[PDB]
């Protein structure tokens, strides 16, 4: 594809060959917490993860996504401002050329180090490909990463991605447990959006959770030493694949907390 994170191809390139790009609903959007309005009503999530079944982790020339076999019934997001039940597909992230920006949401105008993204699509559309055509048919846990102390759940995704570190490459990826990625509250804020890499489709219920998980320096920086280059290509290391924060427009950014 022609679109990638340069600067002749990067986002502000994508709304030639996507025209959504300057939409309606695009994500992500900057959460101001003074005006993002508390909703007594909203329900807790519920995230079920217990039966959730890792296959693969690939590198897809942007990001890598740790894939799932989503034909696993419980392995599922519910709750929250969802209707229905949603299978999780594939995890992926976006961080940094540094410590000091990487995430696609931001809280206040503040960038994290990475963000963290859960895929979900809605099962009353069957599959994946059918669900974003619809504009509920994803769901998309957002989970913000902060440098400090370690997390443990995530040492053996960045362990392996030396051995993924170009473009196609992939390696067994099972017996992940995806609920070592998850801060201890569950705290978030929802608004309709969009995919955030091309196709841009308006498909997605965004759930950002207010809570970062820490991880450490060693293990951002494993992020940074992928390549978005395939093997024998000159080296181009991936960092910053995330798009900027978009225009808000006439939606509302609901909180499910104080
Ligand atoms: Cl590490
Ligand atoms: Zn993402």
């Amino acid at each position: 594809h022609h679109w990638g994170f340069g600067k002749h191809n990067g986002p502000e390139h994508w709304h030639k060959d996507f025209p959504i790009a300057k939409g309606e609903r695009q994500s992500p959007v900057d959460i101001d917490t003074h005006t993002a309005k508390y909703d007594p009503s909203l329900k807790p999530l519920s995230v079920s993860y217990d039966q959730a079944t890792s296959l693969r982790i690939l590198n897809l020339g942007h990001a890598f996504n740790v894939e799932f076999d989503d034909s696993q019934d419980k392995a599922v997001l519910k709750g929250g401002p969802l209707d229905g039940t949603y299978r999780l597909i594939q995890f992926h992230f976006h961080w940094g050329s540094h410590d000091g920006q990487g995430s696609e949401h931001t809280v206040d105008k503040k960038k994290y180090a990475a963000e963290l993204h859960l895929v979900h699509w809605n099962t009353k559309y069957g599959d994946f490909g059918k669900a974003v055509q619809q504009p509920d048919g994803l769901a998309v846990l957002g989970i913000f990463l902060k440098v400090g102390s370690a997390k443990p759940g995530l040492q053996k995704v960045v362990d392996v991605l030396d051995s993924i570190k170009t473009k196609g490459k992939s390696a067994d990826f099972t017996n992940f447990d995806p609920r070592g990625l998850l801060p201890e509250s569950l705290d978030y804020w929802t608004y309709p959006g969009s995919l955030t890499t091309p196709p841009l489709l308006e498909c997605v219920t965004w759930i950002v959770l207010k809570e970062p998980i820490s991880v450490s320096s060693e293990q951002v920086s494993k992020f940074r030493k992928l390549n978005f280059n395939g093997e024998g290509e000159p080296e181009e290391p991936m960092v910053d694949n995330w798009r900027p924060a978009q225009p808000l427009k006439n939606r509302q950014i609901k909180a499910s907390f104080k």
